[PDB]
């Protein structure tokens, strides 16, 4: 038979600011990431996404490249600053790009999966307070409603937000991502307004009753292991798990923030944004959950400070991000969702992949055998989850191509296709050739 059914979706994923370029063309105005990458010290070597992979101009070649690999589904994001470059000011020229992109996908038998928000908030919205201003729920709803109405005939699979943990905690508490604040109370409120905005889009979507169309959200999830069996490390792992995973899983799928984290965060910041009406909107039923999985964490108790767990190096192989290669946690997280949160609801892996030190050798090839083995190990866990009764509907490799990796700039390469940025040439890596064979044979 087939390890992966004919209906299982083998996909690849990108995001608008990471690949498109054309940052000032056809009416697009700045996003928070255009602004952030221009602030000294925020992004590696002051890299930015002015040009990136030039996918805005090269999309037809890129779709042909996906067709020739046999890609069945393509996850991309839609740039809010192209669609509403000013508050309340719709830009048809921006919408026209996503129509010609998705028309090209459909004509090449590739199913579009569209992420509505993948971090490129319009600068005009941030200047009005951004995700800290509860009015953003209405601005985001207007934006999502316009996408559903204009693109509903092109796109049948919608993702409201990508990785709200990054847009809240990494952007407003840790400060690594745009807009780069460092205040726990802000990050908590932002996390709530993100989830409420997701809820507004789901409410709008259900009211439109679009035929054969599905909506979900994408979360980056990990698995947290205590470094030892001590009570100290058990509490440390519980906090780390609540910080990364349960803070978003619980309001979405239980209609309640995790009470141990509410009490823990409440010692350090306000948690008064919580109320019944908002949690009802936040927890509306979804059609699927998208899982972004990369690695686990092994943690031991720190200094009893705020979120200060010591990161333990268990001595195993890692990527160029420093992330442990630990494929069993993909299976463990999918099973955890099946047993604790999503039950029989469809799951997609909406990102999994790895950054390695890729070089084009004298033969013109990129022999990225570490990425081949990485993807092989993780697709084997996906197969094991399926064979154990898990409802996995597809798997999107991060990424189709090397691109702008946020605060790391272009210094981390995640593609199965190599991009020579000087010429914008695409070179299939050995991982792409391996993936092409997996899709064709459906055997691993
Ligand atoms: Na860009
Ligand atoms: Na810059
Ligand atoms: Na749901």
């Amino acid at each position: 038979m087939k390890d992966f059914s004919k209906d299982f979706l083998f996909g690849v994923a990108t995001a608008s600011y990471q690949v498109e370029g054309a940052y000032n063309e056809d009416g697009r105005t700045m996003s928070i990431w255009d602004t952030f990458s221009r602030q000294d010290g925020k992004v590696y070597k002051s890299h930015n996404g002015d040009v990136a992979c030039d996918h805005y101009h090269l999309y037809k070649d890129d779709v042909k490249m996906m067709k020739d690999l046999g890609i069945e589904a393509y996850r991309f994001s839609i740039a809010w600053p192209r669609i509403f470059p000013a508050k309340g000011q719709y830009n048809p020229k921006g919408m026209d790009f996503y129509k010609r992109l998705t028309d090209e996908l459909l004509k090449n038998d590739i199913k579009p999966f569209a992420t509505i928000y993948h971090w490129d908030l319009p600068q005009w919205a941030d200047d009005l307070g951004g995700w800290l201003n509860r009015e953003i729920v209405e601005w985001y709803g207007e934006y999502a409603e316009k996408l559903f109405s204009e693109l509903g005939g092109y796109i049948k699979n919608w993702i409201t937000l990508n990785e709200p943990w990054c847009s809240s905690f990494l952007s407003y508490f840790i400060g690594e991502h745009a807009p780069g604040h460092k205040d726990l109370g802000e990050a908590l409120l932002v996390s709530h307004n993100l989830l409420l905005s997701h809820g507004k889009a789901v409410e709008i979507f259900r009211g439109l009753n679009l035929d054969d169309s599905k909506i979900g959200i994408t979360l980056n999830l990990n698995e947290v292991f205590p470094a030892s069996d001590s009570d100290d490390d058990k509490v440390a792992a519980q906090i780390a798990d609540g910080f990364q995973n349960r803070w978003f899983l619980d309001p979405l799928f239980k209609g309640k923030y995790p009470q141990d984290m509410v009490e823990y965060f409440g010692k350090y910041a306000k948690v008064d944004f919580i109320n019944d009406e908002d949690l009802k909107l936040i927890s509306q039923k979804l059609d699927f959950l998208g899982v972004n999985y990369y690695t686990r964490a092994v943690v031991q108790k720190g200094n009893d400070g705020l979120l200060d767990a010591v990161q333990i190096d268990p001595g195993n192989e890692r990527t160029e991000m420093g992330w442990e290669i630990y494929p069993e946690s993909l299976y463990n997280i999918l099973m955890r969702l099946k047993r604790e949160y999503t039950y029989d609801m469809p799951l997609y892996i909406t990102e999994n992949g790895a950054a390695f030190n890729d070089v084009v050798e004298d033969d013109g090839r990129v022999h990225d055998e570490k990425r081949v083995e990485f993807l092989k190990q993780h697709f084997k866990e996906a197969k094991r989850f399926l064979n154990d009764g898990g409802n996995l509907k597809g798997y999107f490799v991060w990424s189709l191509m090397d691109n702008f990796e946020w605060a790391h700039g272009y210094s981390k390469r995640f593609g199965i296709v190599y991009v020579d940025y000087e010429t914008e040439k695409r070179i299939l890596k050995d991982s792409a050739l391996w993936y092409k064979d997996l899709i064709s044979t459906r055997t691993i």
